[PDB]
């Protein structure tokens, strides 16, 4: 009996740290902006898969983001444990996304993101001073990706550094979780953390986005004490796991491409283009594409029915040959413009100019700092992270001249 079906097994895993999964090609070039999928419970979804409906349906308020809907497109069982925990502003939907959204949007504007050049560039460089004085080899992950952005990330919150190795290790847990009851324990040690900083922001107020939520929103009962810890949770866990991602695997992904790397180092000038087309090859955040309809919703033909989960996979959507000429050509000279890797509409990232500054700052100090940085292993000895949780290598084992 034969064993091909209409509704494939969603996500798929990458072989290759930059390549689409072999199933997400044939979605890619199979015609209409949606295909059916089975998600890891057997319950079947719809995927978003070409461009401009990905936008359309990003845009659409029938589609919501509550993961707390039964029927929300759960790709594994990460957080079927945590519903009893309150959303932070990712799950919530217009008006109440607005208003929390925009308890934390000062913090990440244009100015203000110009004026952390100096701490962004500072960091970067204390964490390499430290790594090429250790001498090679070096796993750039543990000792690069990951301290960078969390420094900085903290720095914004007013999460103390000092207590990184136990925030760091309980975000990887929740991030990577397989299990529920392991994704609990991660969640439950954040909260905790966090609900004293909460208290200790109480007894002395301080700087950092935590400090002035818990002296203004939360002193006002405009935020709840928990949505206070989600609202951290988030904004910790993303401003460090996705920057960390996009470093590693954009040092990989250059380094197997030699001869746009060592254009990028010539012209430092395509160093910000060079950002927005790793952004949009490597689109390290399907996990991020889940919705779940509240209406009917007609797209070409095709119709999504109420209560169905929809999943935008932006990075097959960046894929899109309409968009971009021989789209799975890495080439940091074309137009990446419109790509969807940050999403697009209400829940478009808010760290984006915060990840666009780090990425440049990080690519322009490895090739000043480390001209001679080169992979200590074969590409195909990497473990990459199965499509159930944010794109990347867990570890990068590098070498340089000494
Ligand atoms: C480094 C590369 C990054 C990528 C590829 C990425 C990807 C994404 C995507 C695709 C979304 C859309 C979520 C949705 O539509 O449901 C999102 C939202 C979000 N991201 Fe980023 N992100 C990155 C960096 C960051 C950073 C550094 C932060 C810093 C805290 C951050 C914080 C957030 C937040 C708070 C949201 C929710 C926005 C909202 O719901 O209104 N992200 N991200
Ligand atoms: O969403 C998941 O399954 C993993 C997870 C856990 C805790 C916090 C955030 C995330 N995912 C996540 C991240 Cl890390 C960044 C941007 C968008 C999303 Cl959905």
């Amino acid at each position: 009996t034969p064993q091909t079906t209409d509704a494939p097994a969603f996500p798929s895993n990458r072989s290759c740290p930059y390549q689409l999964p072999d199933g997400y090609a044939q979605l890619r070039d199979t015609p209409g902006p949606l295909h059916r999928v089975t998600l890891y419970d057997g319950r079947q979804a719809w995927v978003v898969t070409k461009h401009e409906a990905a936008r359309k349906l990003l845009g659409d308020p029938r589609l919501s983001s509550n993961r707390t809907d039964d029927n929300f497109p759960a790709t594994s069982p990460r957080f079927e444990a945590v519903r009893e925990s309150p959303q932070a502003f990712i799950g919530l939907d217009p008006p109440e996304h607005g208003t929390r959204r925009r308890m934390t949007i000062s913090e990440f504007t244009v100015k203000r993101i110009k004026g952390m050049r100096p701490e962004v560039e500072e960091v970067v460089h204390g964490f390499l001073d430290e790594m090429l004085a250790a001498g090679p080899t070096a796993d750039l992950v543990s000792q690069f990706a990951l301290p960078v952005p969390s420094m900085v990330i903290c720095r914004l919150l007013g999460v103390p550094y000092a207590d990184h190795e136990f925030f760091q290790d309980a975000s990887k847990r929740l991030v990577q979780s397989t299990d529920a009851q392991s994704a609990l324990t991660a969640r439950n040690d954040l909260a905790g953390y966090l609900d004293g900083l909460i208290t200790q922001f109480q007894t002395e107020p301080g700087a950092g986005l935590v400090g002035a939520l818990v002296a203004d929103q939360l002193a006002n009962g405009e935020i709840d004490r928990e949505e206070l810890i989600s609202t951290a949770m988030l904004l910790l866990i993303a401003g460090h796991e996705t920057t960390a991602s996009m470093t590693s695997l954009s040092v990989i992904t250059l380094l197997d491409h030699p001869e746009q790397y060592a254009a990028l180092r010539a012209d430092r000038s395509l160093v910000p283009g060079a950002v927005e087309e790793l952004l949009r090859y490597l689109a390290i955040a399907d996990i991020a594409g889940g919705r779940v309809a509240t209406a009917d919703i007609e797209v070409e033909g095709q119709l999504i029915r109420a209560g169905e989960g929809v999943i935008v996979v932006n990075s097959i959507a960046n894929r899109d040959g309409t968009v971009y000429e021989d789209p799975d050509a890495l080439d940091i000279h074309r137009s990446a413009r419109h790509h969807l890797a940050f999403g697009f509409g209400v829940h478009q990232c808010l760290g984006q100019n915060l990840a666009r500054l780090e990425l440049e700052v990080i690519l322009n100090a490895l090739m000043d700092r480390v001209p001679t940085l080169r992979l200590a292993v074969p590409v195909e000895q990497l473990v990459l992270r199965p499509g159930t949780t944010i794109q990347g290598v867990n570890e990068l084992p590098v070498t340089w001249h000494h």
